[PDB]
DNA sequence: CATTCCTC
DNA sequence: GAGGAATGCAGAC
DNA sequence: GTCTG
């Protein structure tokens, strides 16, 4: 038998990996249960003809920020060079010789993001990619952005072709497998959207990703599977680049010449046919920012796009660019100028970095990683920042820049990848800008060698304490596996099924005017004459359940019922189509539930007060028993309908697959 | 995490 | 319009 | 009251 561990941000993320495996693997024997109170498992026996295999997947929901688990699995990434504070959605490990070894990192993205949102999470791919551990970025193509007021669809937005290409270039540079894989989203409707007329459906990688995962679990040669996935990532670059105006963006022939190794991104013969022209909003301008931008536009050549936040100053024009920068900011020191004038191409990245109050820009954290993925981390990068800094930030820059990098993820990104950091920033509470020219070359070189303490890691299945993650794991296990077809809902979408169709609402907002998005929505069809939709919220303590949370969960489902579902499909047939017919709330029984951990500190009066405060129809008080390890579940119904649900759960707390022996239902 | 704002 | 620039809320601490 | 999703 081989044992694997799925370390995820939550049980849903862990189960997504199992669903990928199970989509290709048709197992002969499947057994579910818990190895510990926090760790569910799935044990499978499957065969490849005559060859039988026995695997067990132990799931570890919720990553550390020794915070939750006794040791952090993410430490194995920082030991191999992942110096950014980047957490993927899932880490699959193999248990061998009493320790864990990372097989791959997986990140799930609900939509093909566009603009600076496309590279917002590029730090994850850059940092995990330079470790040698594969990084698989799985994105749904496509999901429409909605106007949350009326759920009407906004026009499709696509990332710059350089974003999907950065994964391929990072793969080439690092010798590691870093790829962007596209899964067919329910809203992929090419018959109705003209933007998708030239999309090649061979780019979809559902079968290929499952084949790759299974081959890695089997310790098989993945070279051929990797090449198929890389080719699909390259076809996305072709789809995107052939849909953009060639005048100020790279053509597919240019990307292809870089891909096949004919030229590097900085020695392209056609480099310069468009310049690097950074767009700065008027409201953002201060100090000598506008004149610096003019100096850049005087010597720059465009890198992939004329308006991306970065470009190249070729070594042939570097001396004149440096001379102009020194004349603008009154840099006279001969030692400083000598460092700036090194004979090599210079990549100039210009970022505001900070919002009006001095708070860091989330998308900017992936800007330098994107540059490093495209042109190599060893390339000389000149980072120019012009946004407002709080007095504490400028003080740390002049005292110990690494101390600032340690507290803030954006500063971490800047200090780790810039050879020169130039600030021309307003300081909050001060009348004028502060200028800094930081020769960060030695520091960057040291950071690119920094690795955390080498140590074998075996995450103990029992955490420091049980909290929201554990409540969520228990709620998901009971309602999704123990209690007996419908998908239900979560933060990614709500599905409602009948005898012919499945209706699905995508792009769920966190809140509506009167509602709050439930953690889980459970559909029960064989209890009442109408289907039941049970909306659940999970918290660590009963007092964490906010006032009227139960009423807000129902009002959220009522909000979705006010609109035609995003998509629908015939369960018997297939293929997702756009929503045609509206659903009616009277066709369903809606109930709300609040789940939490309670160690018998709640009296009859306390339960009565929780019901009065939250308005929940059902309260699920969960408590762990240590010897023997068991989850004691106490279901407290508020009314007669919820009591019928409690009886249904108690009667159906039986399973041929799930080991119900780990639970004790008091009532 | 995501939506609106602003420049070419 | 295209699409990068520029925002802020929220939850957890 | 800060950091990050
Ligand atoms: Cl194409
Ligand atoms: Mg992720």
């Amino acid at each position: 038998m081989n044992v694997f561990r799925i370390h995820g941000d939550n049980i849903i993320e862990c189960e997504r990996v199992i669903d990928l495996i199970l989509s290709k693997i048709n197992p002969q024997k499947v057994k579910r249960g818990f190895i510990s109170l926090s760790c569910p498992f799935i044990e499978i026996i499957f065969k490849e003809g005559h060859d039988y295999f026995h695997w067990r997947f132990d799931m570890f929901p919720g990553f550390n920020k020794n915070d939750r688990w006794n040791s952090n699995i993410l430490d194995l990434l920082s030991q191999k060079g992942s110096f950014l504070y980047e957490t993927p959605d899932v880490i699959i490990t193999s248990l061998n010789n009493g320790k864990e070894e990372i097989l791959m990192a997986i990140e799930f993205c609900s939509a093909l993001q566009a603009g600076n949102q496309a590279w917002q999470r590029s730090g994850r791919a850059y940092s995990v990619g330079r470790t040698g551990y594969p990084y698989i970025y799985i994105v749904d193509f496509v999901k429409y952005e909605l106007n949350n007021s009326d759920r009407s669809r906004k026009n499709l937005r696509f990332p710059n072709p350089a974003i999907p290409y950065s994964y391929i270039s990072h793969s080439k540079n690092t010798g590691n497998f870093i790829v962007q894989a596209y899964f067919r989203g329910e809203e992929y409707q090419p018959k109705y959207d003209k933007k998708l007329k030239f999309f090649d459906e061979t780019i979809f990688a559902e079968d290929d990703i499952a084949d790759y995962i299974i081959a890695k679990l089997q310790h098989r040669d993945t070279s051929n599977i990797e090449q198929l996935l890389i080719n699909k990532n390259l076809k996305m670059v072709e789809f995107l680049s052939k849909n953009t105006k060639n005048d100020n963006n790279f053509t597919y022939s240019e990307w292809e010449s870089i891909y096949n190794g004919t030229y590097r991104i900085t020695n392209l013969p056609s480099l310069g046919r468009f310049k690097f022209r950074k767009k700065i909003a008027e409201k953002s301008l201060s100090g000598k920012v506008k004149e610096f931008n003019n100096i850049v536009q005087r010597y720059s050549v465009g890198l992939a796009s004329s308006d991306l936040p970065f470009g190249v100053i070729r070594k042939e024009s570097r001396n004149d660019f440096i001379n102009d920068v020194c004349k603008l900011y009154n840099i006279n020191d001969m030692k400083i100028i000598k460092e700036l004038k090194e004979d090599a191409d210079l990549i100039v990245c210009m970022l505001k970095g900070f919002k009006p109050r001095g708070d860091d820009n989330r998308p900017d954290r992936g800007a330098l990683p994107l540059v490093a993925m495209l042109a190599g981390e060893n390339a000389q990068i000149f980072t120019f920042i012009y946004g407002p800094l709080i007095k504490g930030a400028i003080n740390l820059i002049d005292q110990d820049i690494n101390k600032l990098a340690k507290r803030n993820g954006l500063w971490k990104s800047f200090v780790s990848l810039s050879d020169f950091i130039v600030l021309d920033c307003p300081i909050i509470g001060e009348s004028y800008n502060e200028f800094r020219l930081i020769i960060n070359k030695n520091n960057k070189e040291s950071i690119l060698r920094k690795t955390s303490k080498q140590q074998n890691i075996l995450v103990d299945p029992t955490p420091n304490h049980y909290q929201e993650n554990d409540v969520d794991t228990v709620i998901y296990s009971i309602f999704k596996y123990i209690v007996p077809n419908p998908p239900g809902g979560d933060w990614s979408g709500l599905s409602i099924i009948d005898n012919v169709h499945e209706f699905r609402w995508l792009s769920l907002p966190r809140v509506s005017e009167n509602g709050k998005r439930p953690d889980h929505v459970i559909q029960i069809l064989d209890l009442f004459e109408k289907p039941l939709l049970l909306s659940i919220v999970s918290k660590e303590k009963p007092n964490d359940l906010e006032p009227k949370i139960g009423v807000q969960l129902i009002k959220y489902i009522e909000y979705l019922f006010d609109f035609t579902p995003s998509v629908q499909r015939k369960i018997a047939g297939g293929n997702w189509e756009f929503g045609n017919k509206s659903l009616v709330p009277n066709d369903f029984i809606l109930l709300s539930a609040g789940a939490f951990i309670d160690y018998d500190n709640l009296t009859e009066n306390d339960y009565e007060k929780i019901f009065e405060v939250t308005g929940c129809d059902l309260l699920i008080a969960i408590k762990n028993q240590n010897n023997p390890q068991k989850w004691v579940i106490k279901f407290k119904p508020k009314n007669t309908i919820a009591e019928k649900l409690v009886n249904y759960i108690k009667l159906n707390f039986k399973s041929n697959i799930f080991d119900t022996g780990f639970f004790h239902i008091e009532g």
